[PDB]
């Protein structure tokens, strides 16, 4: 079994509100459709939740501004999600979105509906989303959070994160011409990296970070040729 | 105030003959009325051409096979697209909607609507819609917007339930087919009575709905404001 997250940095233009990279969505999903053991797909939001979230005070205390922002951020995320769902349906996949915003929550989310779908043969699709954290607070659960939950619940053999760079580097490669790709990380981007390292305890054969602009690399896992990072 | 739940029929917000064909002005016009309702607790909508068309063609509801399974994804996708048109209008007009789809709820014979209760309690207007669900290991179901309205009457005990369709109310026969049909304005549930399934379920609902279940022409949504009034045009079930 594989679980996989598509980063918002690769399927959206993060700098421009509600701006998708449709060709990246299509070319990633074309590859995802050939992965036989792919049981769950998560994606991030990029410019479809982070801009309105900041603008409306999410995550944060409930007030009439964040309450309206909650509606907008969730709606925007559905719009992005439907573009991923459309490409999956085109490739003959059997996707079904299960938003975090629709799950029971008591401090952790009741994912029973995603598990039921996996058992019935669907590929549940979920994404970084708003939720009601408590009677006076709205949270944002990111796609990395959801991936950590899914690792713990499913104990998949492999987890893949797609971002818009080749892997985890020593430093942000966009700022730092001298940054070096880290091919292999052991268990003994900072927030993302922490939770990936922590996922490895639930993922038998590796948590990978791969360039979503090179989705074909998912199939090079194991080969010399492989370009990417593995946490192992 | 009255606590109202309301269903927007697909017959009024879709062109039921033409696949994925919505009626945008009807949607905006209805939503303008909704945004002025003081205690609108819940909104449901049906699918018209964003559901019944594909569903029937894919064998939904029915046994699981690869056509109905792909069909499941597609019907749910299309339903979401229609729903988003409704959500977009509501957001444009100052409302706080949040979609809560039946296909994402736990089901064991009934649906666990807990997430929807949480949103009502938090001051949102949850919006749900007729949708696909896994009925058992071998079967896929379709839970219509009428079924969701029935679940909501019982769960929430609203004062009023309103169904919007593309005709004025229940007639003695199909109004579109025969020009001699007459509008039945008043249906006393205490008597034996002289869209069949819809009618059945509205009558069942009325025990959970304190002050009446109404059927109103969704092309005339201002009529919602004339509930109570002797000026109201529509069917009431009391
Ligand atoms: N050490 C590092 N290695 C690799 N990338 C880094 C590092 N530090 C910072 N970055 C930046 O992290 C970015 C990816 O982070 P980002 O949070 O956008 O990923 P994402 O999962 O696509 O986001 P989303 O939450 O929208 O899904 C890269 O574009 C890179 O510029
Ligand atoms: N006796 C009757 N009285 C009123 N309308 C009738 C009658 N018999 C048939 N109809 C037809 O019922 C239609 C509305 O029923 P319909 O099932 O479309 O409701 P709806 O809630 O809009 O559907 P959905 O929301 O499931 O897509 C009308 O267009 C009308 O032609
Ligand atoms: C709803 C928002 C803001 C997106 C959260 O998801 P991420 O994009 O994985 O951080
Ligand atoms: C999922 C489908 C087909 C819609 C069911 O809802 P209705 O249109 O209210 O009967």
């Amino acid at each position: 079994m594989m679980i996989l997250k598509i980063g918002g940095s690769v399927i959206t233009d993060k700098s421009a509100y509600r701006t998708a990279r449709t060709y990246a969505i299509r070319s990633i999903v074309k590859v995802l459709s050939g992965i036989e053991d792919l049981v769950c797909v998560v994606h991030g939001g990029g410019s479809f939740g982070h801009i309105k979230a900041m603008e409306f005070g999410l995550p944060g205390p409930k007030n009439p501004r964040s309450s309206i922002g909650y509606s907008i951020v969730h709606r925007d995320m559905e719009n992005l999600d439907l573009m991923v769902i459309d490409a999956m349906i085109e490739m003959g996949m059997r996707p079904i979105s299960v938003p975090i915003s629709a799950l029971r929550y008591d401090g952790r989310f009741d994912y029973t509906p995603l598990i039921r779908y996996i058992d019935a043969g669907f590929v549940p699709v979920s994404y970084g989303d708003v939720y009601i954290k408590d009677e006076h607070s709205y949270g944002i659960y990111s796609g990395d959070d959801i991936m950590a939950d899914m690792a713990e619940l499913l104990k998949p053999d492999v987890a893949v994160f797609l971002t818009d760079v080749d892997g985890i580097y020593s430093k942000d490669p966009k700022r730092n011409p001298d940054a070096v790709l880290l091919r292999d990380i052991d268990t003994n981007i900072g927030k993302k990296f922490e939770s990936m390292v922590k996922m490895k305890s639930s993922v038998k054969n590796g948590v990978y970070l791969i360039n979503g602009n090179h989705p074909e690399r998912i199939g090079d896992i194991g080969k010399e040729s492989f370009i990417g990072t593995v946490i192992r």
